[PDB]
């Protein structure tokens, strides 16, 4: 049972010493998921992110299994990719690409993004979603916190532990999975749902880019769930500040009718993306976010 | 140097032997060990109070426990600075957690009443001192080999995902309201349901769904309400009132008739024996 799922996790990870391939371990953060380090590939110089986890103390090992399996099977330039993993006794070490630009959350909460920068971020995220959905993977937890940026402005999606794999005989899910403020109404109300819930969450992330927060953030998560179920498509504070094409893009992401809501493939053709600036335009925002997050300290 | 007032001067490596690791937490590493002069088993938590955020709260918490001991709270013994590590020494309760008993035995109402009474005595003590425990649940109730029942301590982001289910939390907690001591009475009611049903409520629910159910239904639905006596069901109703003013206080519930069917605490030691056999 519980020992069974533990041995199932252990069987998919090679037994070895992470110190033979990686060096320069330096701690950058601690979560309930474990300790996160940066490190360096000793042969190539690649900087990597390594999370250290005590399996004896992980609550939901089945989730770790799913995330590792999904990452191994779905590599893509717009995803924070899995590199390697190691079993060290009762410790699991997971090696991922390292994104030195920080999270999109730091940018949206500390800067003003123009529509060309927002369009660039949206296009990179839609490229990841088109790839994932074409492979029957639904992320279900899209938010700025799970978008990481490279020092060159690259944009990549991370944190797949809430994801779902759909199949022909089970092409929809029904569970209230996600982070409340970003969840689509059909998820909040426990209706059958599919990949377009990620498109809804992307729409909420575009509201983050415009306003600095998802709708209802000042409310408790349960109250926010109630507001999503009862309001449906959220209101912008100042819609008149948006271009006509940006408003149309938002409307298509946040459509209540799932049939009418855009697919990732469809939204990659939207006129709004054609005003996208090059990804280098994001590096001044990264610099501002880093400065701001050292002055809040 | 308030630390010096709470730190004994001896060498704990001389005073204790047979160190055995039994867990790793965010607060530090917990070992079992034995007093070399008396044979008492102890639990020792090792924490590097080396600029760990908000060390003063950890320090003051220790100060509070030394001055405010209680028969139904795990007794604090001593603490030592061992190379800028703080070792906190507690009595060890070798009967294990209530969780192991609940999952490996079926408790009868007399055994449940006894556990509830002992926990209510601890809560009356804490509440009289304006302490809210906030985590009354089966893995924080420890059992002695004589059937003693004790709480392990005083209780010590909107943007983040919920991974586990806070099944013990009162509705006023989950709705992020200001709350008081009676949230512990709610959690006790949930634990009594756990004891009679063998598992915590909401086990098959997603955390967000369980949060909504707690906020709106309040009490979880009993799986088999017909199996509970009238007096036990009334006790549960008094613990699980949604109206905070109507919910019983610890002092009030210590007078409830359900507690008067309590078996002697010795009746718990066969449960401990079963749990150890089942988990070994
Ligand atoms: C912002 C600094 N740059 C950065 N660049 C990459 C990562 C990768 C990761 C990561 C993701 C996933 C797993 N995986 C995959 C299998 C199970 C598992 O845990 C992992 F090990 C790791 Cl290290 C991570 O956490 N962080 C910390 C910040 O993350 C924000 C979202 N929480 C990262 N930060
Ligand atoms: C069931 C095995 N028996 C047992 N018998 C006693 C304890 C005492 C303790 C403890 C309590 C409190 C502090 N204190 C007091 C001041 C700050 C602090 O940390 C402490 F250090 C320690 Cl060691 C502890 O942890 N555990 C591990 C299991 O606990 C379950 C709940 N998590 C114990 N197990």
């Amino acid at each position: 049972s519980d020992e069974e799922i533990l041995e199932k996790l252990r069987s998919i990870v090679s037994v070895g010493d992470p110190k033979k391939k990686y060096t320069r371990f330096e701690k950058i953060g601690q979560g309930a998921s474990g300790t996160v380090y940066t490190a360096m590939d000793v042969a190539t110089g690649q900087e990597v992110a390594i999370k250290q986890m005590n399996l004896q103390q992980q609550p939901k090992k089945e989730l770790i299994i799913n995330e590792i399996l999904v990452m191994r099977e779905n590599k893509n330039p717009n995803i924070v990719n899995y590199l390697d993993s190691y079993l060290v006794g009762d410790e699991l070490w997971v090696v991922m690409e390292y994104l030195a630009g920080g999270s999109l959350t730091d940018v949206v909460t500390e800067t003003c993004m123009d529509e060309g920068q927002i369009a660039a971020v949206c296009r990179e995220c839609l490229q990841a979603l088109e790839f994932l959905h074409s492979n029957q993977v639904i992320h279900r937890n899209i938010k700025s916190d799970n978008i990481l940026l490279g020092m060159d402005g690259s944009v990549k999606l991370t944190d797949f532990g809430f994801c779902a794999q759909i199949t022909p005989e089970q092409s929809k899910r029904s569970e209230m999975v996600g982070t409340p403020y970003w969840m689509a109404p059909e998820v909040v109300t426990r209706k059958a749902y599919g990949p377009k819930v990620d498109i809804w969450s992307l729409g909420i992330m575009a509201i983050e880019m415009i306003e600095g927060e998802p709708p209802y953030l000042n409310e408790n998560p349960l109250r926010a769930l109630y507001l999503i179920a009862t309001n449906g498509t959220p209101e912008l504070q100042n819609p008149e500040k948006l271009s006509a094409i940006f408003r149309d893009f938002l409307n298509r992401c946040l459509e209540m009718d799932v049939e009418k809501r855009g697919s990732a493939k469809e939204l990659l053709q939207h006129q709004f993306l054609k005003i996208a600036k090059p990804l280098s335009s994001l590096t001044p925002l990264i610099a501002a976010a880093k400065e701001a997050t050292k002055n809040n300290h």
